[PDB]
C-alpha cells in the first residue's frame, strides 16, 4: 500500500485524466469546468474579493499558447492554488 | 464544504508544516525524514532501479542555496514526484 501523501499525488493525476482529451491535454472549456467542479470555495473567495479568476486563468497558464493545458502547465496551476492557501495559513487573505 | 481536491491541497500544506519545526522552512535532515515517511514507495522504486534519490534531492531543490526548503521549493519537489507518477500512468517505470 501507498501512503496518504502518495495517494494524494496520484489523485491529482487521476483528476487530470478526468478532464483530458485524446492528446492528454485539457481544452479551455474543460479546464474551466474542472475549476468550477473541484475548487469552488477557492473561486468563491476570489469573486468575493471582487476577482473573477476564470476570466484569464487559461490565458495565463497556457504558457506555450497551444490553446491546450498539458500536465506541466496543470502542475503550475495547482501550484498557484496551493500557494494561496499557504499564505492564508499565515494569516493572509484568500486570493492575494 | 471542501471538495476532495481542495482538502487534498490543504493536506499538502499540513504535511509541509509538519517538518518546519517552529518556523516556516525545512532543513535538510527534516526534508529527508519527510521523504522517508511520506514517499517510501517512490523511494524504494528508485532504489530498485539503482538510484538513491535522497543523495542530492536537498541540494537539487534548494534553488537559492539558503540551505533550507521554503514552500515554493517544496512545491517544486512535489512537482518532480507528480511528474514521475504521471508518466507511470502512461506505462513507463517509476523513478525515471
Ligand atoms: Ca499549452
Ligand atoms: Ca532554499
Ligand atoms: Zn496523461
Amino acid at each position: 500500500s501507498n501512503t496518504q501523501a502518495e495517494r494524494s499525488i496520484i489523485g491529482m493525476i487521476d483528476m487530470f485524466h478526468k478532464y483530458t482529451r485524446r492528446d492528454d491535454k485539457i481544452d479551455k472549456p474543460s479546464l474551466l469546468t474542472m475549476m468550477k467542479e473541484n475548487f469552488p470555495n477557492f473561486l468563491s473567495a476570489c469573486d468575493k474579493k471582487g476577482t473573477n479568476y476564470l476570466a484569464d486563468v487559461f490565458e495565463k497558464k497556457d504558457k506555450n499558447e497551444d490553446k491546450k493545458i498539458d500536465f506541466s502547465e496543470f502542475l503550475s496551476l495547482l501550484g498557484d492554488i496551493a500557494t494561496d492557501y499557504h499564505k492564508q495559513s499565515h494569516g493572509a487573505a484568500p486570493c492575494s
